DNA sequence: ACCTGTGACAAATTGCCCTCA
DNA sequence: TCTGAGGGCAATTTGTCACAG
DNA sequence: GACGGCCCGG
DNA sequence: GTCCGGGCCG
């Protein structure tokens, strides 16, 4: 039914830092991009609200700003680093946005994969947890299923956490604790997990998942 | 020294509300 | 009249650190 | 601000 | 009474 989402896993697996906000656009820019280029891209306001029953007033105030928080955003590549935007964005006409994406990202947009249909993430709130459910179906399985462990330094450097959540309480609570409650209430996925330990330090994380289909 | 969890407070983000070209 | 670009809001979540054990 | 029905006057 | 054309309004 909804659009599909794939892209390289290494977006998956970059480092960077972006909001809820952005981290949806970037969405749509990776759609239009993989359909065909030159990097430049386009968003309606009032296509946008629908597509996540926004009004059209916070829709364009939810554009507006993730739009100006780019500037000075990096990602890297594991270690390369590029700017995502080129030149400003701006307005041709009332209501359209057009967008000036880094043309040297194209490559790293476009077998190693992952995919995902909108929907699936349409109601995610923590960005955090928008970078988890991603991690996840890189080892999805046809039939939904999938079990991974990720180291823990990995996860803070990738994901980019931060720095109060180099104590554990604190990444447990704030962190691993709230987005696995989000995927389980907020997606079609059932999420799991247990610790992994060396001496006192815990050192991986170890998921399961199934789907609910 | 290390490990855990919780209570407090600060800062950020959420969906709402109203105006007006 | 419908859109969307502005200005705001309070209630909640997220980020930080002191303290008990 | 942009777009479309509607009532004016010639 | 009718009609193409503008141009104000919801
Ligand atoms: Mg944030
Ligand atoms: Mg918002
Ligand atoms: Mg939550
Ligand atoms: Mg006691
Ligand atoms: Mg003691």
């Amino acid at each position: 039914n909804s659009p599909r989402i794939v892209q390289s896993n290494d977006l998956t697996e970059a480092a960077y830092s972006l909001s809820r906000d952005q981290k949806r656009m970037l969405y749509l820019f990776v759609d239009q991009i993989r359909k065909s280029h030159d990097g430049i891209c386009e968003i309606h306001v009032a296509k946008y609200a629908e597509i996540f029953g926004l009004t059209s007033a916070e829709a364009s105030k939810d554009i507006r700003q993730a739009l100006k928080s780019f500037a000075g955003k990096e990602v890297v590549f594991y270690y390369e680093s590029f700017p995502w935007f080129i030149k400003p964005a701006h307005s041709p006409s009332r209501g359209l946005y057009s967008v000036h994406i880094n043309p040297y990202l194209i490559p790293f947009f476009i077998n190693r994969f992952t995919q995902f249909r909108l929907s699936e993430t349409k109601e995610i709130t923590n960005p955090y947890a928008m970078r988890l459910y991603e991690s996840l179906c890189q080892y999805r399985k046809p039939d939904g299923s999938g079990i991974v462990s990720l180291k823990i330094d990995w996860i803070i450097e990738r994901y980019q956490l931060p720095q109060s959540y180099q104590r554990m309480p604190d990444f447990r609570r704030r962190f691993l604790q709230v987005c696995v409650n989000e995927i389980n209430s907020r997606t079609p996925m059932r999420l799991s997990y247990i610790e992994k330990k060396k001496g006192r330090q815990t050192t991986h994380i170890v998921f399961s998942f199934r789907d609910i289909t």
